[PDB]
């Protein structure tokens, strides 16, 4: 049913190392003629190390060879120069060395420091990005004669302590957007997740059409999440369990603690 590739690593430096090679392998296996490949970036300290890795040893591939076109998988409705911005983090560690025409962040230019972003601001931003995606990437229907969503070559994902991924939180509308009518969803963090601001994020539908999905996660507090995704019959499962329905190649790069129970 679900046979994902799994690799357990002892340290973050090792997990990020596996992350770097994986991406590079996808780039090379795909071929120079398929470049630039579309990739949806994830935020967080784990992916950050992977991006630093790419910056230090593979700029000839990414910069000179222009192998990748960078998009954001989810973003915080804050200014692009905010420390809470996922794009800001990606630019700092890597994107600053990438040709400007290969970098596509969410247009959050309307968000000002004076006022918090609202649900409508988020939906407006998600809508504009979705159209841009449907314009730049190849489309595919979700189910026969189903709605069409853009197809990413690669989608990077993190995992949360509460069981979410990207900005698709428990009991949210985004969680049910699996039919393909919505390409880019919106979401607001639960009580225990930070920062407290509205988010825009790829819907579960879009994510499941990606050619390659790579989840980078660590920590003993996220162990039930991995277990709940891989488990054969999970009723009280985590939101991330929807990753079972992904149509492309699915990989899990984990650390020892989060994969302890792993059989
Ligand atoms: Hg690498
Ligand atoms: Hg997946
Ligand atoms: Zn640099």
């Amino acid at each position: 049913s679900f046979k994902p590739t799994i690799s357990v690593h002892a340290t973050p430096q090792e997990l990020s190392a596996a992350g770097c090679r994986k991406i590079v392998e996808i780039i090379e296996a795909s071929g120079s003629q398929q470049w630039p490949l579309s990739i949806a970036l994830a935020g967080g300290s784990t992916p950050k190390m992977t991006y630093a890795r790419l910056h230090d040893e593979h700029l000839n591939l990414l910069r000179e060879k222009r192998a990748l076109r960078f998009f954001m998988g989810d973003e915080r409705m804050v200014p692009a120069d905010s420390t809470d911005s996922n794009y800001n983090m990606a630019r700092e560690v890597l994107l600053h060395d990438i040709p400007d025409d290969l970098v596509f962040p969410f247009d959050t230019s309307a968000v000002t420091p004076s006022a918090e972003a609202t649900s409508a601001d988020a939906m407006r931003v998600a809508e504009a990005y979705g159209k841009q995606l449907a314009s730049l990437l190849p489309l595919k229907s979700v189910g026969e004669a189903g709605p069409k969503v853009p197809v990413f070559d690669v989608v990077l994902l993190g995992l949360g302590s509460d069981g979410h991924t990207a900005s698709i939180f428990p009991g949210s509308q985004a969680e049910k957007e699996t039919d393909g009518k919505v390409v880019v969803s919106v979401g607001f963090p639960s009580e225990t997740m930070k920062p407290k601001v509205w988010r825009v994020t790829l819907s579960p539908a879009t994510i499941m059409q990606a050619r390659n999905v790579i989840v980078l996660a660590t920590g003993a507090e996220k162990k039930w999440v991995v277990d709940g995704i891989l488990a054969d019959t999970a009723h009280k499962a985590p939101v991330a369990r929807f990753l079972r329905g992904c149509e492309g190649n699915v990989s899990f790069l984990l650390d020892k603690e989060i994969a302890e129970n792993l059989a």
